[PDB]
């Protein structure tokens, strides 16, 4: 039951943006508009902006979930590699098995789908700060794209869904991600083609 990656702006005109780096330090991440792909370093904070034409209702939620981009790997759950999963770096908030974490949000839910077993993280939707037209969410990717036993060099797509309090779909957008040692080098290389 591979999750959908169909872009859907929906009633609120939901879409992502990667124009503002916020507190992310230079060299830790870079986004390629041409490839709609974010390149980031292991465990470094990466800001992603949410935009809506109209503010959604109370109880609206934002979910982030990763899936493999390639057809032959889509049915496989994206998870932490064996090596990083057994590492002791977290107390008990974000499960060691989850690739994606949200940073700086006291209301993050780390979920494991009871049927598909897929991992995702959800936070309540919050409107932009006064004076801004976007909402920033900081993510952290806990494995390198090259991690053996994990992503194992396979490209992934991060799907962001806007949902109501019951889980109904309100909007969807996505972007490819590569977790690597030098985001800029890989972005330049991939843009060559
Ligand atoms: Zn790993």
């Amino acid at each position: 039951s591979v999750p959908s990656q169909k872009t859907y702006q929906g009633s609120y005109g939901f879409r992502l943006g990667f124009l503002h780096s916020g507190t992310a330090k230079f060299g830790t991440c870079t986004y390629s508009p041409a490839l709609n792909k974010m390149f980031v370093q292991l465990a470094k904070t990466v800001p992603v902006q949410l935009y809506v034409d109209s503010t959604p209702p109370p109880g609206t939620r934002v979910r982030a979930m990763a899936i493999y981009k390639q057809s032959q790997h889509m049915t496989e759950v994206v998870r932490r590699c064996p090596h990083h999963e057994r590492s002791s770096d977290s107390d008990g908030l974000a499960p060691p098995q989850h690739l994606i974490r949200v940073e700086g949000n006291l209301r993050a839910e780390y979920l494991d789908d009871p049927n598909t077993f897929r991992h995702s993280v959800v936070v309540p939707y919050e409107p932009p700060e006064v004076g801004s037209d976007y909402t920033t969410i900081y993510f952290k990717f806990m494995c390198n794209s090259s991690c053996m036993g994990g992503m194992n060099r396979r490209p992934i797509l991060v799907i962001i869904t806007l949902e109501d309090s019951s889980g109904n779909l309100l909007g969807r957008d996505s972007f490819e991600v590569r977790v690597c040692a030098c985001p800029g080098r890989d972005r330049r290389t991939e843009e060559e083609n």
